[PDB]
């Protein structure tokens, strides 16, 4: 299947550092679940394009992707009566993700209520930012979310693997240039300090 | 898309440590190529099952899998006039892989010559162990190789990522305490040189 990949190199901007988040899975609390996920939020610098990736921590192959561009954003702006520009939208989204971290908000992943007569749609989920209230819970933003197809998933997990390997290389080489200190400084310490243990005996004969 | 996955837990045995290998891609040297690959060789302990995985170093999503079980092994034994048991076969394959490492042998990945009128097959390649000779090159073993389907590739790359994460956590957690330890223990100079620099002067002053 087809899905937007954020393969834009240096133009990819992390709008928020990747974090672990407790996410709600679906509507009815008797049939729902709360799972530990990993959220990745990034945009493109040269064009209006935002992608939010949600992975289940236990199996990052379980990926849910939300991609909103200019047109999509216009549809969202109309449907949800948003009073912001694309940049202000990004600001709001970031802010709300941080609120979901602090617990001020809750991130939900709701199955879209589908049936045979409503035709067919690409997005089978909604990524919702919900405020728990004592009168009625309030949904601040509802984004069309998709179950990532294998090609895209494989792209992100492969990329993550490569990044992990590069990081391991940087770590082990940052250890390697430092690993000379552990073989030089203790060899300068435990073997050459004996000239001090024997110097006191030299001082002993001329101590009076 | 189906392919055998070595998801047999502790029963999975590395018959050979994962290594980098230069592999030949296809027959006619005017249309062939030589690429750096990573070879993974593993078997199951409780049943006769061998899998060789070949990934292109530059992109491990490019995966070629050879899976041999009992029946398959009987077919190879007949067709190639092999005079060994399954265990002895595993021994020979390991030996030959080591020889490919040393340069005594060459590992080829040859496209099977297909056309519309021939019987359709799942395996579109041959993993061949070729001995370069001055009379005529000799092919010691020819295994039916398959181009790994997405599901399987995603399984192995995801697995590799998880293992990589475990390795990173173990590495940096074992590294940080020594990065502080070298900063506490390097002072051993300034800690013992007061006992050294003033005692050299005491010894200079007593026999002055």
């Amino acid at each position: 299947s087809y899905s937007a990949k954020m393969d834009y190199g240096k133009s990819v901007v992390n709008i928020l550092p990747s974090v672990e988040m407790l996410v709600n899975f679906n509507g009815d609390m008797t049939r729902s679940s709360k799972r530990s996920c990993l959220l990745y939020a990034e945009r493109v610098d040269f064009k209006e394009l935002l992608q939010l990736r949600l992975t289940e921590k236990s199996d990052q192959r379980r990926m849910y992707i939300t991609t909103v561009d200019s047109a999509s954003f216009q549809d969202l702006k109309q449907d949800q009566s948003l009073n912001v520009s694309f940049s202000g939208f990004i600001d709001n989204v970031v802010r709300m993700l941080k609120d979901c971290q602090s617990g001020k908000l809750e991130l939900h992943l709701t199955t879209r209520d589908q049936n045979l007569s409503s035709g067919r749609e690409v997005h089978d989920y909604y990524l919702q930012f919900v405020e728990i209230r004592s009168d009625k819970n309030l949904v601040h933003l509802s984004l069309p979310c998709r179950s990532a197809p294998l090609n895209t998933v494989l792209f992100y997990i492969n990329s993550m693997l490569e990044a992990s390997h590069k990081k391991q290389y940087i770590l082990e080489q940052s250890m390697q240039q430092m690993q000379a200190e552990i073989n030089a400084q203790r060899a300068h310490a435990e073997r050459l300090t004996t000239e001090n243990t024997n110097l006191r005996e030299a001082l002993a004969e001329n101590t009076r």
